[PDB]
RNA sequence: UCGACA
DNA sequence: ATGTCG
């Protein structure tokens, strides 16, 4: 019951909080469709969030109706709420990731999308295809 | 007091 | 170890 005609997204980090990146892959072929340059400090959930929103923008710009898979219950709820409820301290260190988070929320609040955001079922299907 | 997703 | 929600 994997919807193979989909985009899969994931975060990778070194530390948490720590250096965060993310990418999106074609679920069928594994081809890397986008990959964000590493952000010096962020959280896992911030990156999972940014990855979904990036995915929405990617698909919207390309007139694609493909769903997005994420394994993150947290990020899926933050996107649905249009609100990233991160605990990470907002200070000079974390300014870049908070800026990105702010700009993602703002995109969600200025655009429509129909993309279904689906939970990847890691316990049945193994690791999401975007995994680092 | 946990249970779960990362 | 930490970041998050139910
Ligand atoms: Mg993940
Ligand atoms: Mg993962």
């Amino acid at each position: 019951e994997i919807i193979w005609e989909s985009l899969s997204v994931d975060v990778g980090s070194q530390g948490n909080p720590g250096i965060v990146e993310y990418k999106g892959v074609d679920t069928k072929t594994g081809e890397v469709l986008f990959e964000r340059e590493p952000i010096p400090i962020g959280t896992n959930n911030m990156g999972e969030f940014l990855a979904i929103v990036h995915g929405l923008r990617y698909l919207k710009e390309r007139n694609s109706r493909k769903p997005i898979y994420s394994n993150s219950q947290t990020a899926i709820k933050w996107v649905k709420d249009k609100k990233a409820k991160s605990t990470l301290v907002r200070n000079e260190e974390t300014a870049l990731i908070w800026k990105l988070v702010d700009e993602a929320e703002e995109w969600l609040n200025t655009h429509t999308y129909e993309t279904p955001i689906l939970k990847w079922q890691t316990d049945k299907w193994g690791e999401i295809k975007a995994d680092y």
